C-alpha cells in the first residue's frame, strides 16, 4: 500500500488546520471505500491541514477481490504473529496512525444489510453493519478532538440531510470496544484510539450499487472534514449520478511498464499476444494511472488489468525482454514527418508510414503484407479491425522488435 497526500499549494497552511487519515480497502471486497477514496484523491482540494490517503489498504486482496487473502487484516492490530505474512504491512499502517500530525482518522467499509438497533428482521437488525458511523467510545481523554460522540453525531446529522431513500438512514454504533468487544479490540480504529487520536469508521451498506455506497461514504467524509473543520473542495456535484460518472470516467487510464498509456474503459476483453518483460513478478511490473486503484495480478494463463475490482481486459502476456534503447522513430502521419517517441499515442485523422531502420523491426498488429511493416503507407481501411485494442476499433498497436528483443511500443489512435 501507498500513502497519498492531499494537502494545500503552500506547504504553510498544512499547519493551519487539523489533520485526517483516511483510510479503506482494508478489505478486498469492500469496494464503496477504495472507489470513494479514490475519487477523494481524484477530485477533491485540501485547502488548509492536511489529508492523508492509504486508499486501499489490502491491495492484494482488492485484486483477487478477496475479504482478505492472509486473513482479516482488521483483526491484526493487537496479538500479531510476527511470522504473518501482513506484519510489515500492520507495521507501516501503525506508524501512520501513530504520527504526531495525525489528528483524527476514518476507516471506511462496507457492511451487510442495514443496521438498526433493535431487531425488526434479517435484513435490518443490531448484527447488521450498513450504513452506520461506528465509534469505539465516546470520548478519548488527550485528542485534539475528545468528544467523538458530538462529532459523530454531527457527521450522522450531515449524511441523513442527503439520504437517496428513507431505508438508508445513518445510525450512530458506539461499540464500547474498551469494554470486552473482543473483536474491535483487534481493530483498527482501537489501536488509533489508543494512540489518542480521534477515530472512526464508515460503513455503507453492501446492499446498496457501488455509485450510492460511494456516495454515503464521501457524504461521511465531508461531514467529517467539517466538523474539523479541514476546509475542502470538489470538482463535481455530489449525487449519484455525478459519482456514477466518475467511476465510470472514460480519460481514465493504465501505463504498463514503458508501454503506451492504454484506456481503462472499452478495452476488448482479452488482448493478446501483449508484450509484458520478462523474469519480472507481476507486482513488480511497474503500472501507473490518474486513478489510485489500478493494478495487475496473474489469473491462471492470464493478466488481468483491475480497476478496484472491476476486471478492465484480460492480457495473455507475450514475456520478452525489453529492451531500451529505442527512444523514438521516425514516422511520417497525415504526410508530416515527425519523430514520435517510443510508448507515446498519435493520432492519426488519414495514414501514416513508418520510416525504415537498419535493425528494427516494426510489426504493426492488424496490418499485414516475422513481419516488418515499415514502408508502407498505412490507411484505418488497411487494417483488419478485430487486432484494435479498443471496442471503439480506433486504436491500434505498432510493435518494435530488436530481435529477440522488445524494442518498445506506439500506439495510433485514429480520429
Ligand atoms: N464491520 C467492521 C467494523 C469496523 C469498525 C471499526 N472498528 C473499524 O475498524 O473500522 C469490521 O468488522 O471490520
Ligand atoms: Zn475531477
Ligand atoms: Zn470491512
Ligand atoms: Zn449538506
Ligand atoms: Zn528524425
Amino acid at each position: 500500500m501507498e500513502m497519498i497526500e492531499k494537502a494545500p499549494t503552500d506547504l504553510e497552511d498544512r499547519d493551519k488546520a487539523p489533520h485526517l487519515l483516511l483510510l479503506a480497502g482494508i478489505h478486498g471486497d469492500e469496494p464503496g471505500g477504495f472507489n470513494a477514496t479514490n475519487l477523494f484523491l481524484m477530485h477533491y482540494s485540501v485547502l488548509k491541514g492536511l489529508v492523508e490517503v492509504v486508499p486501499v489498504l489490502n491491495k492484494p486482496s482488492m485484486l483477487r477481490n478477496h475479504r482478505g487473502l492472509y486473513g482479516d487484516m482488521n483483526r491484526k492490530f493487537a496479538a500479531l504473529d510476527k511470522k504473518d505474512p501482513e506484519y510489515p504491512t500492520i507495521q507501516e499502517i501503525k506508524s501512520l496512525i501513530a504520527k504526531p500530525n495525525i489528528d483524527a482518522v476514518l476507516h471506511l467499509h462496507d457492511g451487510g444489510g442495514y443496521y438498526r438497533p433493535v431487531y425488526v428482521d434479517a435484513m435490518l437488525n443490531p448484527k447488521r453493519w450498513g450504513n452506520c458511523f461506528i465509534i469505539d467510545q465516546d470520548e478519548v481523554k488527550g485528542a485534539k478532538f475528545p468528544n467523538l460522540l458530538a462529532f459523530a453525531n454531527n457527521t450522522i446529522e450531515s449524511i441523513n440531510a442527503h439520504l437517496l431513500h428513507p431505508i438508508e438512514e445513518y445510525h450512530l454504533k458506539n461499540t464500547r470496544t474498551a469494554q470486552g468487544d473482543t473483536e474491535m479490540q483487534k481493530a483498527l480504529t482501537f489501536y488509533a484510539i489508543n494512540q489518542k487520536k480521534s477515530a472512526f469508521a464508515n460503513e455503507a451498506s453492501k446492499e446498496l450499487p457501488l455509485a450510492s455506497r460511494v456516495f454515503y461514504h464521501l457524504q461521511a467524509i465531508e461531514g467529517l472534514l467539517n466538523q474539523l473543520n479541514i476546509p475542502f473542495k470538489r470538482d463535481f456535484e455530489l449525487n449519484p449520478s455525478s459519482v456514477h460518472a466518475l467511476i465510470n470516467d472514460k480519460s481514465l487510464w493504465a501505463k504498463i511498464s514503458s508501454l503506451p498509456k492504454i484506456p481503462l474503459f472499452n478495452l476488448r476483453p482479452r488482448l493478446n499476444h501483449f508484450p509484458l518483460p520478462h523474469n519480472t513478478k507481476i507486482p513488480q511490473i511497474p503500472i501507473e494511472s490518474n486513478a489510485y486503484i489500478v493494478g495487475l495480478v496473474k489469473n491462471k494463463q492470464e493478466v488481468f488489468l483491475k480497476y478496484g475490482n472491476k476486471l478492465m481486459t484480460r492480457l495473455s502476456p507475450f514475456y520478452i525482454e525489453f529492451d531500451p534503447s529505442l527512444e523514438e522513430v521516425k514516422m511520417q502521419i497525415d504526410n508530416k514527418d515527425q519523430m514520435v517517441k517510443i510508448g507515446s499515442v498519435v493520432e492519426v485523422k488519414e495514414s501514416f508510414y513508418i520510416h525504415a531502420m537498419d535493425n528494427i523491426r516494426a510489426n504493426v498488429i492488424g496490418f499485414s503484407v516475422k513481419p516488418n511493416e515499415a514502408g508502407y503507407t498505412i490507411r484505418f481501411k488497411d487494417f483488419q479491425k478485430r487486432f484494435s485494442l479498443d471496442k471503439q476499433e480506433r486504436i491500434y498497436r505498432i510493435e518494435f522488435y530488436k530481435n529477440n528483443a522488445f524494442s518498445g511500443m506506439i500506439l495510433v489512435k485514429f480520429v
